[PDB]
């Protein structure tokens, strides 16, 4: 096997029943409103990635990078999130409600996590 590094690939397997994309490198991907829900991304590169209405509920995400990644109206409700790095993402109108992260998640400046519906683990 190897990490996957497009977007065609990503969907082809992600509908093949595939859902470990561990190391996805997508930096860059225009992932505009698909549904990955249930993948594993942990320590994927997402940081510039496009990811407006995206379903990527269930999702492990830990430590991957979405520094400044577009989650604008994403689903990330129960995604798991610990050691992720979100510190410039947009995340107007996501759903984080029971989104797991831990101290080492970096969000954004003025983020309410409680108002978020976030939790610790």
């Amino acid at each position: 096997q190897q990490p996957i590094s497009t977007v065609a690939t990503l969907i082809e397997m992600y509908t093949a029943g595939r859902r470990d994309f561990n190391r996805a490198e997508l930096g860059d991907a225009n992932l505009q409103n698909v549904d990955i829900k249930g993948s594993d991304l942990s320590y994927a590169d997402l940081s510039t990635a496009n990811l407006r209405g995206a379903n990527l509920r269930g999702t492990d995400l830990s430590f991957a990078d979405l520094s400044q990644a577009d989650l604008q109206d994403a689903d990330l409700r129960g995604a798991l999130l610990m050691s992720a790095n979100l510190r410039q993402a947009n995340l107007q109108g996501a759903k984080l409600e029971k989104a797991d992260c831990d101290r080492n998640t970096h969000f954004p400046e003025n983020f309410d996590l409680l108002k978020a519906g976030l939790q610790l683990k």
